[PDB]
């Protein structure tokens, strides 16, 4: 479920997914295309990637079972969808973590028209 996604982000990064990761470089937020315009950007690809994976998930909604076991977010035992869409989250929260000083502030709210490039392949 997005929102257990977007504490996760907080909670790995200390800032909020919106609308420091809602609408980011050319992947991070709603669609996505073009390459990745940095690490921050890259951890938004991937979890696209992820999600793709998961064809027949409700990704965006299914609420998934997780905790903070000794400050580290690890994902509870419930259904594969479940399981599967928890570690995308899971991933993707500290891929932010990892790339916070690369992170661009020039890069939020990116223009998705200036995403113009052979999108990338998973
Ligand atoms: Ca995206
Ligand atoms: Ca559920």
């Amino acid at each position: 479920n997005l929102l257990q996604f977007n504490k996760m982000i907080k909670e790995e990064t200390g800032k909020n997914a919106i609308p420091f990761y809602a609408f980011y470089g050319c992947y991070c937020g709603w669609g996505g295309q073009g390459k990745p315009k940095d690490g921050t950007d890259r951890c938004c690809f991937v979890h696209d990637c992820c999600y793709g994976r998961l064809v027949n998930c409700n990704t965006k909604s299914d609420i998934y079972s997780y905790s903070l076991k000794e400050g580290y977010i690890t994902c509870g035992k419930g259904t594969n969808c479940e399981e599967q869409i928890c570690e995308c989250d899971r991933v993707a929260a500290e891929c932010f973590r990892r790339n916070l000083d690369t992170y661009n502030n020039g890069y939020m709210f990116y223009r998705d028209s200036k995403c113009t490039e052979t999108s990338e392949e998973c």
